[PDB]
């Protein structure tokens, strides 16, 4: 029998009731340069089963408690056993209190400790964050408990189902502000031992999970709003950011998003206030701490002067995502990390709904298709994928827990939940959702609890009928990896399903309890008219007249790609769809105009259609005004550009794209009144951004003229940038491409004085668009200079240069030559060799290039590859795949482009 302190899961013998936690960050180092925090805690817990050991989590804490590492008392008149000894077991991250007798069922105990830890700049637990305000380096104290780091700040039963109330006190410099989950109890009071410090106590939290705790000590300031129901809403940021008004957009959307969710969830916002805080360089991006949500600055702040529309979209959706969790995830919590997909998947879906409420003219809900569905299908159409569900007993270590946070959990989770809501109808979905939240409020669940409540809503009505239970359907989508391609023969109306893999030669070795068969909801449109809904049962082949067509008719499946699958047709139906798109595109919903392109290119990759059929699906684009179908083409063709931009294929390709985009460019020229005013809504603005990008990068003279004119105008009046933030990346890039050192030196000067990260990013990237070899090489020479290029931006800048067809050999030589910088950057800055390697070798598609990559690997003697070890293996395998693809596709693609480039 293994000792419990050697098991990764806590015993169930003791359950926490409530905690007092007092934390005191020391924001001045101890002269050795060490920053620390001190703390004191008392946990009150209940004995469920007799035990003579207390096992609680503790990570990187030193104990200074008088006596043993803890003091143990009984609550009320309970007697307590004497402590035998306390020890720390580092591997399983435990503090272990061995007792001389047993705790008694039904009795409550209080365990007190005093401790300290490093306030490291490690983004884990209670940690420090350094940033600049003018000449002064500022340091604040903040938290990131997700997933298993609460125990790094104080000893606790650090599993999500072991919920408790928390009384947080911060002891901090008297001129700084202290924030936590709950409002402060009142005004701060001086610390008696040293009145330079103050003591801020916070109101008791609701019953909640340790991973959602937060506390922050900083100089930050806020913009505020009180909602009609009295809920205080604040956006916190650096005093300069607040003064510039960069917190305003977030403040604008927050109230409406909270209102949307209270109604959507049929549940009041469960806290007295909402704080959201913008942290400089918060690498986790965003964390849904209950009542105190943390964001990286560029995720929460918005500058109308320099920020593009895509920046606005990022802000409203990231906010909606975190706010979604304040009910789903925080109020009702998944019992264990193996079900992380339900929590993050749900938030990743409803972020679009919440954002749509704040910005109802934007059609934001559409963006889940490009943003999540087709994104995750790329990795879920591999033999190396994995099911959404993982047995709980396989998820034990903090590393195993962290592995839950991936593209499948977030984006496939979002995709399958959106499919579920769609086939149930939103009204029915919302009813089950409300029932689930009301039943499990302040408690924990598994995904089976949601299915059961959804089933209850299904069973309480008669309109929506399903081919099986909610659970049996969802099991097909959650217990096995991947997704089917649905193939229709419109001559007969025969319809089939099979596990879709991009590599037709791939061997799947992960077994499925269902033999990779799904129960598939199938909406369809025929001649532009919605048909009756259909369910494909767990069969390989079926037939229905819904999918049988006449010679002059067409059918199209999966309206708005609500279903998590791709669709193939017989060539005749494809041709009819193409005809419809050529003659009157308005008849096919915009999302399906994108689907036709997305799916066919994937099908070509899989050898289920010829590559020419996929290309034929781009032919209609010359008349397409809307964002998504163009985006689908551009995403699908980026690999073609990557493979062929140094070959004889490139000329006809550019010419074809010039032909396709010219009318869209012309359209926006008129609509925008000679480019003076942006289109109204988000999607049209996105379309303009892509149109100008496509036009300019493919050498459309009218676009080249625009870019030169705007940049020249800017150079003649630097303080007044005439280029709208939406277009800056293209205009900057094309203009630097056309020009020489005058444009380059001007943009470099602008970069060096850039106050805002998003503008600096645009400049760094555009500078890589120079067509002068000497300018690119001189630029490369700058990438390793911290005075000129931030370390964190080094590999990104090299990759941008590599992306330039001219910079490709320059960057590859630069990387090979300077690879002797691994023992300079691995302990001091992680650097990410993996990204660099992938970026620089991205183009490789010849045996000769493979031979070069093998030769570079032949420095195996010491130096190594660091964190990019076996990312080099991925590059070698990718090159082999590229060689095979180019050989198979070169002639066919060349001839298609020549044929269709006029
Ligand atoms: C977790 O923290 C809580 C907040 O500090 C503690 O509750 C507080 O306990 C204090 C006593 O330890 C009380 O303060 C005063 O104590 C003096 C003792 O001499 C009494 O005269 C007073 O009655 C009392 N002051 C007032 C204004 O009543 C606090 O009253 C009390 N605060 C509360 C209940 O909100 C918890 O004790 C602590 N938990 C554990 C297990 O230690
Ligand atoms: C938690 O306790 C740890 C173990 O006691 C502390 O880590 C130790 O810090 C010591 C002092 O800072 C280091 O020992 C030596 O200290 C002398 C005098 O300060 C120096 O001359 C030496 O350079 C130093 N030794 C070395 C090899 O550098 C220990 O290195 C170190 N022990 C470890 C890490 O196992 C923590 O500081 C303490 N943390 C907090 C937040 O209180
Ligand atoms: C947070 O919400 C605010 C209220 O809805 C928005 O405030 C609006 O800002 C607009 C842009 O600054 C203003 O529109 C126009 O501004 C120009 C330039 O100064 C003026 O010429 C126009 O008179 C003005 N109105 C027009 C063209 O109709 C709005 O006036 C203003 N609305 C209100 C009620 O004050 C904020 O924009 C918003 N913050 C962010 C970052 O989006
Ligand atoms: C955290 O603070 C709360 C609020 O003061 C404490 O809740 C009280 O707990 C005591 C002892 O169990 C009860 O007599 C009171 O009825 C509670 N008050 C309320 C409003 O719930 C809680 O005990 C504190 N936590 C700890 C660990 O001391
Ligand atoms: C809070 O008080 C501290 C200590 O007086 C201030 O920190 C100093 O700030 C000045 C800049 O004006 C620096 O020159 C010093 O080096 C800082 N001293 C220390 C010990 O850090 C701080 O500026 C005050 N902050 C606010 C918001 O009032
Ligand atoms: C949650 O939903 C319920 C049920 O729809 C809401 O109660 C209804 O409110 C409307 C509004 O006038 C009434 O017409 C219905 O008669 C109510 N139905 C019932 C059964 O009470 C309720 O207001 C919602 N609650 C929250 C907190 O959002
Ligand atoms: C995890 O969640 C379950 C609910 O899904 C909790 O069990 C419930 O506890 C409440 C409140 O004490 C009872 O009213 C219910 O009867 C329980 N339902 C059950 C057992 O199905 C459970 O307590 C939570 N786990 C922890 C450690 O708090
Ligand atoms: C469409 O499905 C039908 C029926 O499932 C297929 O017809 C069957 O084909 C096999 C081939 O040997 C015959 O043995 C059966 O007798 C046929 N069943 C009939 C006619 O009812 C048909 O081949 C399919 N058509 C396709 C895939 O184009
Ligand atoms: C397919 O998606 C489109 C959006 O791309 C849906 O059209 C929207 O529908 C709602 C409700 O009918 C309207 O409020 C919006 O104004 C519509 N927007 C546009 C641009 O048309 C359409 O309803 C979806 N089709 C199906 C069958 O669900
Ligand atoms: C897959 O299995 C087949 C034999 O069934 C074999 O020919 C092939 O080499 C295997 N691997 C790949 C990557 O195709
Ligand atoms: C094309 O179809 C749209 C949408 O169904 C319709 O409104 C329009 O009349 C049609 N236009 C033409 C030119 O056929
Ligand atoms: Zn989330």
């Amino acid at each position: 029998q293994s000792k419990p302190w050697n098991r990764y899961r806590l015993p169930t013998t003791l359950l926490p009731d409530s905690y007092n936690v007092t934390l005191r960050p020391y924001l001045t180092p101890n002269a050795d340069g060490l920053y620390i925090f001190k703390g004191k805690s008392i946990v009150r817990f209940l004995c469920q089963e007799p035990t003579d050991v207390i096992i609680i989590h503790s990570k990187k804490l030193n104990y200074t408690t008088q006596g043993h590492m803890v003091v143990l008392r009984g609550v009320g008149d309970s007697q307590v056993p004497e402590i035998d000894r306390t020890e720390l077991v580092e591997l399983t991250e435990y503090l272990v209190v061995h007792l001389k007798g047993s705790l008694q069922p039904g009795h409550m105990y209080e365990m007190e400790s005093e401790f300290q830890g490093e306030l490291a700049d490690d983004l884990a637990g209670f940690y420090r964050s350094e940033y600049m305000e003018g000449n002064v380096k500022k340091v604040l104290a903040t938290t990131q408990m997700q997933s298993t780091d609460a125990r790094k700040s104080f000893p606790c039963f650090d599993e999500p189902a072991m919920k408790a109330t928390f009384n947080i006190t911060l002891i901090h410099p008297n001129n700084l502000t202290a924030l936590s989950n709950m409002p402060p109890k009142g005004s701060s009071t001086p610390l008696a031992e040293d009145p330079n410090w103050s003591v801020t106590e916070f109101e008791t939290t609701p019953v909640m999970s340790t991973y959602l705790l937060a506390y922050i000590v900083s100089e930050f300031q806020s913009v505020n709003e009180t909602a009609q129901n009295g809920v205080l809403i604040r956006i916190w940021a650096r005093p300069n950011a607040i003064a510039e008004g960069h917190g305003m957009y977030a403040l604008n959307v927050t109230g409406p998003i909270l209102n949307f969710f209270a109604n959507h969830y049929n549940t009041s916002y469960p806290l007295p206030k909402s704080d959201q805080i913008a942290l400089p360089d918060f690498n986790a991006g965003a964390m849904e701490n209950w009542g105190l949500v943390t964001y990286r600055e560029n995720a929460l702040l918005f500058d109308p002067q320099s920020s593009s529309i895509s920046n606005k979209e990022r802000v409203v959706t990231v906010i909606a995502h975190e706010l979604a969790h304040q009910w789903f995830g925080n109020l009702v919590t998944l019992a264990w990390w193996n079900d992380l997909w339900l929590n993050e998947g749900f938030a990743s879906y409803v972020e679009y709904l919440g954002a749509d409420h704040a910005e109802p003219t934007w059609n934001l809900k559409d963006l889940i298709v490009p943003g999540d569905v087709y994104r995750v299908m790329a990795v879920d159409a591999l033999a190396s994928s994995h099911p959404l569900t993982t047995p709980a007993e396989e998820v034990n270590t903090p590393a195993q827990i962290s592995e839950m946070f991936d593209s499948i959990s977030y984006s496939k989770g979002a995709s399958v939940i959106r499919m579920l809501s769609n086939f149930l109808t939103e009204d029915l979905f919302k009813e089950g959702l409300a029932s689930y939240l009301h039943a499990f409020a302040y408690q924990n669940t598994t995904y089976l609890d949601l299915w059961e409540h959804l089933q209850k809503a299904v069973d309480a009505q008669t309109s929506i009928r399903l081919p099986d239970t909610v659970r049996a359907i969802m099991d097909r989508w959650t217990l096995q990896m991947g997704f089917p391609v649905i193939t229709v023969d419109t001559k007969t109306g025969n319809i089939s399903q099979k596990h879709f893999l991009l590599d037709s030669e791939s061997n799947v070795t992960r077994s499925s309890a269902f033999d990779y068969l799904w129960i598939v909801p199938i909406s369809s449109i025929k001649n532009g008219v919605m048909q009756d809904h259909y369910w494909l049962r767990d069969v390989s082949q079926a037939q229905n007249d819904l999918f049988k067509t006449a010679s002059d008719d067409w059918v199209l499946l999966n309206v708005n790609v609500t279903g998590y699958f791709q669709v193939n047709y017989d060539e005749d139906n494809w041709r009819m769809i193409q005809h419809q798109l050529q003659t009157n595109l308005s008849v096919i919903p915009v999302i399906n105009r994108a689907q036709v392109i997305y799916d066919s290119f994937n099908l070509a990759t899989a050898h289920m259609v010829p590559v020419t059929l996929a290309l034929d699906n781009t032919l209609f684009l010359n008349g397409e005004k809307e964002y998504m179908p163009w985006q689908a083409a551009l995403s699908s063709l980026s690999y073609f550009s990557l493979m062929f931009d140094r070959s004889e294929v490139y000329g006809p390709m550019k010419k074809y794209l010039r032909k396709q985009v010219e009318p869209l460019f012309q359209h926006f020229e008129t609509l925008t009144k000679n480019w003076t005013e942006r289109p109204e809504n988000l999607m049209d603005q996105y379309s303009e951004i892509n149109a100008i990008s496509t036009a300019c990068s493919n050498g459309l003279p009218q676009c080249e003229n625009l870019a030169k004119t705007l940049f020249d105008q800017w150079m003649s009046d630097p303080e007044n940038n005439p280029i709208h933030p939406n277009l800056r990346s293209t205009i900057y890039c094309n203009a630097i491409a056309q020009g020489g050192q005058d444009q380059w030196d001007f943009a470099w000067g602008q970069l060096q004085q850039a106050q805002l990260v998003n503008e600096a990013d645009k400049l760094r990237s555009a500078l890589a668009c120079s067509n002068e070899v000497w300018l690119l090489n001189r630029y490369l020479g700058y990438t390793l200079n911290p005075d000129l290029i931030r370390k964190q931006d080094a590999t990104s800048t090299i990759n941008s240069i590599a992306s330039n067809v001219i910079g490709q050999p320059l960057a590859w030589d630069f990387v090979q030559s300077n690879w002797k910088k691994l023992f300079q950057d691995y302990g001091g800055g992680s650097f990410s060799f993996s990204n660099l390697i992938q970026g620089v070798t991205r183009r490789f598609s010849s045996e000769f290039e493979l031979q070069q990559l093998e030769q570079f690997k032949k420095n195996n003697m010491d130096v190594g590859f660091g964190s990019g070890t076996r990312a080099l293996e991925q590059a070698l395998e990718k090159t082999k795949a590229n060689i095979k693809w180019v050989k198979e596709n070169k002639e066919v693609v060349l001839n298609w482009f020549i044929e269709h480039s006029s």
